[PDB]
DNA sequence: ATGATGACGCT
DNA sequence: AGCGTCATC
């Protein structure tokens, strides 16, 4: 009882931009603001595959994946921005320059973790103790959290949705323990309130709407920031957990979204993530290892210690073309000439990186693919990344793949390659 | 025939 | 080192 750890020792908050590259492409053209839009990778075929989709246009089911054709039978008046090609492939530089603009801003409230392009953690503990002192034991206005919601509030003894929103609020807020400190729920509502000051910064100063959840761990503000996008904050503390977890399907955790979590359903037989609670961690660990059985046991009682590591920047740096079906590479003639072009936009992004941030990177990953394997990577091998030049890199990542290629004859190329992937890593100051 | 990323774990 | 998983970048 008293020996026990309840997870509560941390505030961890999760901001996730709203249909984040359709913004970008909205800010830039006020045309598709307001509008059923999606962007989009390659309109030849197929009208373009949609990767990203916005909140009017998902009213018609139109979702990632999606051949924009498909997509405008569903939405006939779905506007569409396209991705910037540049070396008959895909650039995405607009959004990685409008990524850093959003963790800049969140970078001076706390140390982040850069999760994705348009998502980062971030660890408010420290911003929290500190904001508690200047406020003199005063209470928290509701009109501090004007877009909060408590999970699991309202509950106990107005239909439309800011209606329930404000009554949970108050009901929070109104059961508040204001006299203690150390009183995690407390804690998670400072941590609200900054959040909700990260996110009126990030509009005002980037015209970028954004999500976010609030609880004691990765994995919970993860959780939590889904639960009330778009442009909404949730806070879900630790005694909401047993009921949130109830019903929640182990799926919806992260990391439990692909096999491990597929093989927790089939072996144990159970649905939803509260019911891990009845197992011991002895148990767990017998049937999905030390590390995961722990991390289980844990995790479905809301406890989960991963930490928030202060990292602004990706430690690798990549480009990856895929030549599917007919179009598949069958001459080294056009190998070069795609692995040059690779090889280009790496450079460009490389020396970019070099001035930005000053680091070197000093190894070049090169993977492929071949025709008929249905695995991401058939191979994958390293060289020496000893200068920034496009065509030496190309060079040398031909040299590290001819072996692979089974043909006697010359000119040719056996069997077809459906990928190629060139990517910079080892990373060094400079 | 979504395609283009990136982090991390296991051996 | 090189392969595999997870997520969504
Ligand atoms: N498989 C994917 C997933 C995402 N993205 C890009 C486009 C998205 O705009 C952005 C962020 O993706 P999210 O999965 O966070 O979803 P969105 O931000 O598009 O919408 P939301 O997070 O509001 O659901 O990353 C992509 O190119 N390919
Ligand atoms: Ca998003
Ligand atoms: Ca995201």
């Amino acid at each position: 009882g008293p020996h026990m750890a309840t997870g509560q020792d941390r505030v961890v908050a999760l901001v996730d931009m709203d249909c984040f590259f359709v913004q970008v492409e909205q800010r830039q053209n006020p045309h598709l603001r307001n509008k059923p839009c999606a962007v989009v990778q390659y309109k030849s075929w197929k009208g373009g595959g949609i990767i990203a989709v916005s909140y009017e246009a998902r009213a018609f089911g139109v979702t990632r994946s999606m051949w924009a054709d498909d997509a405008k039978k569903l939405c006939p008046d779905l506007l569409l921005a396209q991705v910037r090609e540049s070396r008959g492939k895909a650039n995405l530089t607009k959004y990685r320059e409008a990524s850093v603009e959003v963790m800049e801003i969140m970078s001076r409230f706390a140390v982040i973790e850069r999760a994705s392009i348009d998502e980062a953690y971030v660890d408010l503990t420290s911003a929290v103790q500190e904001r508690l002192q200047k406020l003199q034991g005063q209470p928290i206005s509701a009109d501090l959290l004007p877009s909060t919601y408590i999970e699991g509030l309202p509950q106990g003894p107005t239909v439309q949705k800011e209606g329930m929103r404000k009554q949970g609020l108050f009901q929070w807020l109104d059961s508040l323990q204001i006299d203690n400190l150390t009183s995690p729920d407390l804690q998670l509502t400072v941590g609200a309130v900054i959040v909700e000051e990260m996110r009126a910064a990030i509009e005002r100063e980037t015209g970028f709407q954004c999500s976010a959840g609030i609880s004691h761990n990765k994995v919970l503000a993860k959780l939590a920031c889904g639960l009330n996008k778009p442009n909404r904050q949730t806070l879900v503390s630790h005694g909401s957990v047993p009921q949130l977890f109830s019903q929640m399907p182990i799926r919806k955790i992260r990391s439990l979204g692909g096999k491990l979590g597929a093989s927790v359903i089939e072996i144990l037989g159970i649905e939803y993530m509260g019911e891990l609670t009845q197992f011991t961690e002895s148990q767990l660990q017998s049937h999905f290892g030390e590390k995961n059985g722990s991390w289980l046991y844990a995790m479905c009682r809301g406890i989960e210690h991963d930490p928030v590591k202060p990292r602004q920047l990706p430690k690798t740096i990549g480009c990856s073309k895929n030549f599917p079906g007919k179009t598949a590479l069958a001459t080294r003639e056009q190998v070069q000439w795609w692995l040059l072009q690779l090889a280009q936009e790496l450079e460009e992004r490389l020396t970019k990186d070099r001035n930005d941030n000053d680091r070197v990177a000093t190894q070049l990953v090169v993977s492929i693919r071949v025709q008929g394997d249905k695995r991401l990577s058939s191979l994958r091998r390293c060289c020496a990344l000893t200068r920034y030049d496009a065509h030496k890199m190309s060079h040398d990542a031909f040299t590290v793949i001819k072996n692979c290629n089974t043909s006697g004859i010359q000119t040719e190329w056996s069997p077809p390659l459906t990928m190629l992937f060139l990517c910079a890593t080892k990373f060094s100051a400079s």
